[PDB]
This record gives structure tokens, C-alpha cells and sequence, in this order.
């Protein structure tokens, strides 16, 4: 079977997240044959160069999982774009660019963070623009540790506030890469909604956020479940 997951916004200061997480490594995706993760990961990613403690072990308890044959797979979200290379080979998983289509039992299946979905939020999406841009990563490598937290705090300052996707995006970027399934997170509203795509039956798939239970998607080749469990 396969895992999705995404929205852990993973910090020292929750521990209960962080036992949830660490737990499912060890009882469910130790036994799974992948493991993706679909963005926001870590509550916040100021870059590779300035991990503390707390995030090299979590790298380390990936990398335990993807030495025993979990392939990983972990796709950036807003709030941890900034992971790079040098933390996928610590924890021996692969970076997926957003969008990916991946073949999952036979199917083509599109996965995004789903923030890119979300167009009504016009200010969000400039803001992104100028993040992703190559530019931008450029010059915000070669800026000081400090003065990217000074960045950070800068552009710092509930579900039902976090802005849902333009509905009519969906089927564009699905028929655009081809596919019928689509998996998402971001919008910390999980469900499955199925839709219609030049005649033929497809479905959107949305990941739980970890913020008060954990959500796990696990889908093997006779079907799926998405279920919350207790964080402790």
C-alpha cells in the first residue's frame, strides 16, 4: 500500500504532533511500499543551511524508514518551500516538484500541495509568485541565516479562514497532465469529491491537517481510506 499525507506542520513545540508522527512512521509506513507527503511538512523552513535539532531528527527518522525500503517522497508546501536537496539526501527521500503525476497501481494520478488551486486569493498568489521565483531563491540563499528570519518574521506579520480552491481550476490542471485522480492538501478541509472530465468520472482527493488528530490517505490496488487517529 501507499501513504499520503501532508499538513503536519511539524515543530518542537508539539510534541503531540510530533509523537503522532513518529509513531506512524514506525507502526504504518515502515510496512507501506511509499510514503508521499504532501507539503507543509514543517511549520516553518528558513533553508537547508540552518536546521536545528529538532528538524535533523526528523530527517534521521525518515531516513531509518527509507533504509528498511519505504520509498519517500515529499512534495514543498507554503510554509516549507524553502526545503532543499541537502535535507532529502539526510533523510533519504526524493523531492517531488509541484505538480507531479506519479503512476500509482497502474493510473496516472496528479499530486500538488494544492495552495496553487486556491486563485481567489490574489495577494497570496503574487506573493507566491515572487517566492517560487529562481530569482528570488537566488538571492535569498545568499542572504545572512538572520536576515531571512528577519525576512520570515516580516512576511509573518482556522479551515474556514484558509482560502479553498477555484473550483474550475480543478478540472484544467487534471485534464491538462491527463489524469482522472487528483491528491491534495493545503485547504485542511479533507473529503473526496468526484467530478466529470470530458465525459468520464474523476476524483479530487483532500488530505487532513494534523493540527488537533492525525490524517493519513493509504491506497493499495483494491482501494483507499482517508481516517483521522488521536495525536496521543
Amino acid at each position: 500500500s501507499v501513504l499520503f499525507i501532508s499538513d503536519l506542520n511539524l515543530e518542537a513545540e508539539r510534541p503531540d504532533i510530533t509523537r503522532a508522527f513518529l509513531s506512524f512512521l514506525d507502526e504504518r509506513a515502515r510496512r507501506a511500499e511509499a510514503l508521499y507527503i504532501l507539503g507543509d511538512f514543517f511549520e516553518a523552513w528558513i533553508g537547508d543551511d540552518g536546521m536545528d535539532a529538532f528538524q535533523r531528527s526528523i530527517a534521521q527518522s525518515l531516513r531509518q524508514v527509507a533504509d528498511g525500503g519505504t520509498r519517500i517522497y515529499l512534495m514543498h508546501g507554503n510554509r516549507d518551500f524553502l526545503i532543499g536537496k541537502a535535507f532529502c539526501r539526510e533523510a533519504g527521500c526524493t523531492l517531488l516538484p509541484d505538480p507531479s503525476v506519479i503512476d500509482l497501481y497502474g493510473e496516472p494520478v496528479l499530486l500538488m500541495h494544492g495552495d496553487s488551486l486556491c486563485t481567489r486569493d490574489e495577494a497570496y498568489m503574487r506573493l507566491r509568485r515572487w517566492l517560487r521565483n529562481p530569482l528570488t531563491l537566488w538571492v535569498l540563499r545568499h542572504l545572512p541565516l538572520a536576515t531571512r528570519h528577519k525576512l520570515a518574521r516580516k512576511l509573518r506579520k482556522k479551515a474556514v479562514d484558509i482560502i479553498d480552491v477555484t473550483p474550475e481550476e480543478v478540472p484544467r490542471v487534471m485534464r491538462g497532465h491527463g489524469v482522472r485522480t487528483l491528491i491534495h492538501g493545503h485547504t485542511h478541509r479533507p473529503a473526496e469529491h468526484p467530478l466529470d472530465i470530458d465525459g468520464q468520472p474523476a476524483r479530487r482527493i483532500v488530505l487532513g491537517d494534523w493540527d488537533r488528530q492525525g490524517w493519513a490517505l493509504e491506497i493499495d490496488a483494491n482501494g483507499h481510506r482517508q481516517a483521522p487517529f488521536p495525536l496521543l
